[PDB]
């Protein structure tokens, strides 16, 4: 097939991860997420998470607004406890161009109130972000020099913090994009080696493999993932790690707007190391 010639930095990092997250809603925690909407142009999103199985009860409900086809889009992701913030999306036009965003991200109480301006300009074979975090005391400056090329790609990330200190922790990675495949290698800052590889030979059959080598002389952790986009509204997972993780994701769809996803992890029968805990996912939707 083909696709495009852009993709930012979170590329293969997120396409395989979303592919890695498919392992149900968390390894062990219930999250009934209900999505709504209104024709008046007002999008909605109510949610109720129960992380750590029962080691924490949290509720998170947000509001989304879409303004004009050319205008902008405001995301008021409020909360219940908790914290808040907002988003102002800037688009030049359908023809991509540059797209600026504003974060009203802040700290409710006992927190460090700090928003920021996430920038980003794209085009043919390239796209760099100007993500700026103007936080408390010392502001942080993010960057990214992603480079395009005919079925070839090379990325570069720089992270600035504090006004006195110029550099903090910047990583650089490489790899090229391919017709339905994605291969890259991440080189985290601080001396770290690692990479990932997506392989899609079928729409009903999907695969991927991750792994990273830690400098020094350290051992090695593996990662074998795979999902079969089963014809019926129900796909699963092959979440098997060679490092020491043996779990599996089971995604399930139950027609209209309601979907139930269940997954679990089994690390043998450890006592002081780990055991077997399951995760639950619920999805209540609507029309309105």
């Amino acid at each position: 097939m083909r696709g495009s010639a852009v993709p930012p930095t979170y590329a293969d990092l997120g396409k395989s991860a979303r592919d890695v997250f498919t392992k149900g809603y968390g390894f062990g925690l219930i999250k009934l997420d209900l999505k709504t909407k209104s024709e008046n142009g007002l999008e909605f999103t109510s949610s109720g998470s129960a992380n750590t199985e029962t080691t924490k009860v949290t509720g998170s409900l947000e509001t989304k607004y879409r303004w004009t086809e050319y205008g902008l889009t405001f995301t008021e992701k409020w909360n219940t406890d908790n914290t808040l913030g907002t988003e102002i999306t800037v688009e030049d036009q359908l023809a991509r161009g540059l797209k600026l965003t504003f974060d009203s991200s802040f700290s409710p109480n006992t927190g460090k109130k700090n928003a920021k301006i996430k920038t980003g300009y794209k085009r043919e074979h390239i796209n760099l972000g100007c993500d700026m975090d103007f936080d408390i005391a010392g502001p942080s400056i993010r960057g990214a020099l992603v480079l395009g090329y005919e079925g070839w790609l090379a990325g570069y990330q720089m992270n600035f913090e504090t006004a006195k200190s110029r550099v903090t922790q910047s990583n650089f990675a490489v790899g090229y994009k391919t017709d339905e495949f994605q291969l890259h290698t991440n080189v985290n800052d601080g001396t770290e080696f690692g990479g990932s590889i997506y392989q899609k030979v079928n729409k009903k059959l999907e695969t991927a493999v991750n792994l990273a080598w830690t400098a020094g002389n350290s051992n090695t952790r593996f990662g074998i993932a795979a999902k079969y986009q089963i014809d019926p509204d129900a796909c699963f997972s092959a979440k098997v790690n060679n490092s020491s993780l043996i779990g599996l994701g089971y995604t399930q769809t139950l027609k209209p707007g309601i979907k139930l996803t269940l997954s679990a992890l089994l690390d043998g029968k450890n006592v002081n190391a780990g055991g077997h805990k399951l995760g639950l996912g619920l999805e209540f939707q609507a029309r309105s």
